[PDB]
């Protein structure tokens, strides 16, 4: 049964190494960062994260990005 979810660490913090991945990716699929099941089991080891970590991170990535964009600041 595994599990994660429960408790959000009030303050984290990922190495250059994990950001870099995502990064590369997220931008590869700027217009719809969208992680498939197989990119989490990958990514999840080039970066060294668990499948949640992955999903984290992108699900607040793609939120910054999604936001700076259509609005004209």
């Amino acid at each position: 049964g595994s599990s994660g979810s429960s408790g959000k660490n009030k303050r984290g913090v990922l190495p250059k190494h994990a950001t870099n991945v995502m990064r590369s990716w997220l931008f590869q699929h700027i217009g719809h960062p969208y992680p498939t099941e197989d990119e989490k089991k990958q990514i999840a080891a080039q970066t060294n994260l668990t499948l949640l970590q992955v999903n984290n991170w992108f699900i607040n990535a793609r939120r910054r990005i999604l936001q700076s964009g259509p609005s004209s600041g």
